[PDB]
């Protein structure tokens, strides 16, 4: 039936851009992966040293490329890393491997 899409985001990149915040930027999972229409992408982050869950942020696809999210109201003088995965109507496919950034000041 109807699933998620079978590929990762692609090139994901985090920037510290000050004041405890990140700038993500992704592009889309290659075509042959999408599995039907991207409707959007979750972002997930947490801290490198932290054994609990990533956290979570839905964002609606854009029609822009490369897609990009500002993750602010980080802690101070932390380090972070930041996964991407792509969902459909079905559901949401499998995440990129976390690219790391500190939350500088």
């Amino acid at each position: 039936g109807a699933s998620a899409p079978i590929g990762a985001p692609t090139d994901v990149n985090v920037e510290p851009i000050g004041s405890r915040t990140l700038k993500v930027t992704w592009r889309p999972p290659l075509v042959d992966h999408w599995n039907g229409i991207i409707k959007g992408y979750y972002v997930g982050h947490k801290e490198s040293d932290s054994s609990q869950q990533y956290r979570y942020q839905r964002v609606e696809r854009s029609g822009i490329n490369p897609e990009t999210l500002l993750i602010a109201g980080l802690q101070k003088a932390k380090v972070y890393n930041v996964v991407v995965k792509a969902f459909n109507t079905a559901g949401s496919g499998p995440e990129s491997h976390p690219v790391e950034a500190y939350s500088l000041e």
